[PDB]
């Protein structure tokens, strides 16, 4: 009970837009008072398999949500499935992002967002942006949103990530 | 009591004074893997002259500096931008009740970091990060973090500000960065 | 003190690490387990040879170089490596333990996470990015990409590989320092 986690196979474990279409790999190191995070991402099929801003320029960023109950438990609304999500070999509120420092909505402070610049396909002409905020969902105690975003115009490119590291502070 | 975790508390309550007193709050939260202090940041303005930022005003004032000294024994010293009251080891989510009298354990390794009087200085003892005004991916700010390069203490950290954009009444309050620094002991 | 969590080259700035010439270079390396992640922290500092002043102007060409680590079964640094075995070790204070070690598994990058090189498709999770800068000024920036496991002749491998773009002048590729984590095999 030191590393809450994914599998990190790259087997579907999240859905996006359609069900099971990717694999986010993220495990939660608990350091204390600090929750190391590291988070890769590969779609594996449907909306966001594929990028191509040629043919489809609106089509932009997407979205994958966390979101935990008063005990640090995942929600069955998450992005996420539930079966995917489990200490490493339920309750967990030591990993949870701290309501004091990044607090449920309702103007608010952006140091509950961290960005990275993860790369597609590991080529370093190809970079996205990772924005991780924590606490900003309704309908939950806690949540981390991940949103993928890019700014290049990409011709079938498959999205499928590199690793990006973090740390948040943690509820207790 | 959390022993492990040296930190300003994660409140908004301004604790640091940048140009004039208590302008800003440093949210900055240090907390010990062993022989790695793992490092978590971010900064709000609150008042005075780096609250808003409008370069077609002052072009010129881009960057600013906040310092954290430390005497031999890991104590902050009261020239320090941010203030000693606030500074403290982790209990819930405020503070232990009593001033710490030790934190060695915490500060910059003075042979991976040496002092000023080194005979050369290292870029190692540097950390670049890049934070977002305002959380907007296009507003950029660098943060730069240099490890025992103040002199008038044993060990320091000091956070640099800038930015290269001309930015129009942009509020300076930004995202969280995490970065680690090799302990003293 | 014995400090069993951390594996790393010691901070001092003995040259341990040789790119071009023997010795030309000292690499900074912090390995920190916590649990199932691995927290590194990385530097370099080249004192001689080839990669020592970067002049591009002169030497257009020279753009890149590798660092690579390659660990047999037992996380035991194999001799190829760019970095020397015997600066490579768990910590005492600031220095090293006395007697070089026998398994380090639990700092090895995971092999599920960060599969061997095959015939099948390669995935980018085995590869993190950052942005170094040379000297410490913010307008030298170089590209420090860090790849797990993707040597042949070793059980694991962590590779550096430095790069940049600009036209650099005579500037001294010492770096500042860049921290990052990844999966560890147990
Ligand atoms: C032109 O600007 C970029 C780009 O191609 O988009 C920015 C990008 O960095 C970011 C933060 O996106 C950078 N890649 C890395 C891994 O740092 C690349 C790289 O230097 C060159 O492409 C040469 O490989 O240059
Ligand atoms: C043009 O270059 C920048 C910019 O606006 O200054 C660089 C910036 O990255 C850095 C490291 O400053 C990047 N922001 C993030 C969060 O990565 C933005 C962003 O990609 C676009 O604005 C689209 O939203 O582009
Ligand atoms: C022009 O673009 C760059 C550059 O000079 O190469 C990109 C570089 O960032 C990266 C990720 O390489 C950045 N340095 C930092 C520390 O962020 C500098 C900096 O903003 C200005 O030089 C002002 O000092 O601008
Ligand atoms: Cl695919
Ligand atoms: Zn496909
Ligand atoms: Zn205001
Ligand atoms: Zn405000
Ligand atoms: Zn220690
Ligand atoms: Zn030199």
């Amino acid at each position: 009970t030191r590393t809450l986690w994914t599998t990190p196979d790259t087997s579907p474990n999240c859905t996006i837009a359609q069900d099971k279409d990717s694999k986010l790999t993220l495990v939660l190191t608990k350091c204390g008072s600090q929750i190391l995070a590291n988070v890769s991402l590969i779609v594996v099929a449907g909306k966001y398999h594929i990028i191509n801003n040629k043919t489809n320029p609106k089509i932009k960023s997407f979205t994958i949500k966390l979101l935990f109950n008063k005990n640090g438990v995942l929600l069955d609304n998450s992005n996420l499935g539930k079966a995917y999500w489990n200490f490493r070999s339920e309750k967990a509120i030591g990993f949870m992002p701290n309501l004091v420092a990044y607090p449920k909505p309702s103007k608010k402070y952006a140091r509950d967002i961290v960005y990275g610049t993860i790369y597609l396909g590991g080529k370093p002409d190809q970079p996205a942006v990772i924005k991780t905020t924590f606490n900003q969902e309704t309908g939950c105690e806690y949540s981390i949103t991940f949103n993928f975003s890019w700014s290049k115009t990409y011709e079938n490119v498959e999205f499928e990530t590199t690793s990006f590291t973090f740390s948040y502070i943690a509820q207790e």
